[PDB]
């Protein structure tokens, strides 16, 4: 958990302009959060990048989890191995608002972070899931009560988030 170069936005939310994969390799946190889908198929966005950095070990493990437990619910999560990136990976499913899933479930998705004291995480539902990234940061700030270090890999978006937050 040796986080460097973060900006503190609130008592418990920190933000950095970095690829979450590079942060995980440098820090080796206790928990890295994945922005997953209900079948844990890590095909693109943050999920594809984290799985690629484990050389598909995350996908093989996720397929075994689904074989034994079935899919997650939207707003739900599971804890799996973090492989070479972290001790654990918290896979969290935010709503895919572009497919009519209710944005109210973004609060349920961020509530899963509260089971862990410290996490390295991305913005949920802000990739191909279509939610406004500044709205996603507002829900994170209003819902997460443990210590969360957010990595955002787009400088243009990082600057808009810091300006809107202060
Ligand atoms: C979730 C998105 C709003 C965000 N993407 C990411 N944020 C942090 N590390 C990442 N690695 C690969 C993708 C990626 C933005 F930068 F595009």
């Amino acid at each position: 958990n040796s986080f460097s170069g973060y900006l503190k936005l609130t008592d418990n939310v920190y933000i950095k302009n970095a690829d979450i994969v590079e942060e995980a390799k440098k820090v080796k946190p206790t928990v890295v959060v994945n922005a997953a889908n209900v079948y844990l198929k890590h095909g693109g966005g943050v999920a594809g990048a984290l799985n690629k950095a484990t050389n598909n070990a995350m996908q093989v493990e996720s397929d075994d989890y689904i074989a034994t437990n079935g899919p997650l619910k939207v707003g739900g999560s599971c804890v799996l191995s973090g492989h070479n990136l972290a001790k654990h990976c918290l896979h969290v499913v935010g709503p895919n608002v572009n497919k009519g899933e209710d944005i109210q479930l973004l609060k349920s998705a961020y509530e899963n972070f509260n089971q862990h004291e410290v996490l390295l995480a991305p913005l949920l539902s802000a990739g191909i899931f279509g939610a406004d990234p500044i709205h996603s940061l507002r829900v994170c700030v209003d819902t997460v009560r443990t210590n969360v270090y957010l990595a955002v890999f787009d400088k243009n978006l990082y600057d808009k988030l810091v300006s809107s937050f202060l």
